[PDB]
C-alpha cells in the first residue's frame, strides 16, 4: 500500500542505534541485522593504500558482530550522516550512492573523543515491502579524532581534576604507575 | 502512522543543500518550508542570575539560520535522541531531552561544535507539518578540535610553508 523511500530507512537505522544500551546482548544485534539487512547481504570496507586497494568483506553472519564491535570500546553513540545522496531505481533494487557519508562514533572517558570516518557509501536496497540492505560498501577516504578543548582557563584548576591526580597517587604510589 | 521527528531529518537534508552563495531569498524559502507564518524560536539558559530567554519572531527565523553559517561554517544538522511524541487537537509535540546541534567550522581550527540540551517543537497537525514553536534549552556545549594523529604531521612542509608566509607579514 505504501513504500518507505530509502533515506527514511537510514533514519530508522540511526534511530534504532540510539536505543542500544550497555546491556544490549548479541540477540539484540541479531535483530538489528534482521531488521535492516537481507539474509544474504554483505558489508564491505575499502581503502586505497600504498600497497593497493584493501577490501574487507563481511558476510551476513558477521554483520551483527561488526556493529557490536564498533560499540565495544566505551562508545556511546554511532550514527550516519549522508550528504547529497543519489538514488537510482532499478528493476529489483534501489541504490543509494553517497559521496560524502560520515560515520560518527562518540567515545566516553577518559578522552570523550568524537570519531568521524568519512567516505563514499554505496547502499543497495531491495525494492521490497521490507526494504532491507542487500549490499553495504563503504570506501573510507578521511578520518578525524576530535577532542573537546578546555574552554575556560579555570578548568585547569578544578578541584575534581586535581582529585583525579591525587586518586592515582592514593591507589598507586608516587613511585608507581 | 505519522512520524514527526523525520521532519527534522528533512530539515537536515534541506540544510545540506545550502551553498556558499545561498540567497536571503533562499533562506526565506527554507523558513517557509519548515515554519508556520507565525512561528517563534526560543533559546533558554539557566544561569547564575536566573532564566535567560531569547525569542526570535518568524520574520527573523531565516536570519537566525543563515547567521549560523556566517563564520565559515560548512555543515549544520540536528541529532535528536529518545524523543517523546505527543498528539493533541491540531498539534503534535516533539520533546527531545538529548538534542545536539552540530556545526562544522573551516580553517584554521576546523572545529566541530556540539550544543546540546532539551528541544521542544510544536508542529501543526496538517499536511505540511510545519513548526509552530521551537524551544531549545541549552545545557551543554563542546568545541571539538581534530587532533594531530601522526607525529610526522608536525614536519609537513605545508605546515612550515604557512609559518614562512607569516614571517613575511612582519619585516
Amino acid at each position: 500500500p505504501y513504500m518507505v523511500q530509502p533515506e527514511y530507512r537510514i533514519y530508522e537505522m540511526n534511530k534504532r542505534l540510539q536505543s542500544r544500551t550497555e546491556d544490549s546482548d548479541n540477540l539484540w544485534w541479531d535483530a538489528f541485522a534482521t531488521e535492516f539487512f537481507e539474509d544474504d547481504a554483505t558489508l564491505t570496507l575499502s581503502f586505497c593504500l600504498e600497497d593497493g586497494p584493501k577490501r574487507y568483506t563481511i558476510g551476513r553472519t558477521l554483520i551483527p558482530r561488526y556493529f557490536s564491535t564498533v560499540f565495544e570500546g566505551g562508545v556511546t553513540d554511532l550514527y550516519y550522516i549522508l550528504k547529497h545522496s543519489k538514488e537510482s531505481y532499478h528493476n529489483s533494487s534501489i541504490t543509494v550512492d553517497c559521496d560524502q557519508c560520515a560515520m560518527v562514533t562518540q567515545h566516553g572517558k577518559p578522552m570523550f573523543t568524537k570519531v568521524c570516518t568519512e567516505g563514499r557509501l554505496i547502499l543497495e536496497f531491495t525494492f521490497d515491502d521490507l526494504m532491507r540492505i542487500k549490499t553495504w560498501h563503504f570506501t573510507i577516504r578521511q578520518y578525524r579524532e576530535l577532542v573537546p578543548r578546555s574552554i575556560l582557563a579555570m578548568h585547569a584548576q578544578d578541584p575534581q581534576v586535581l582529585d583525579q591526580l591525587s586518586k592515582n597517587i592514593t591507589r598507586m604510589g608516587l613511585t608507581n604507575f
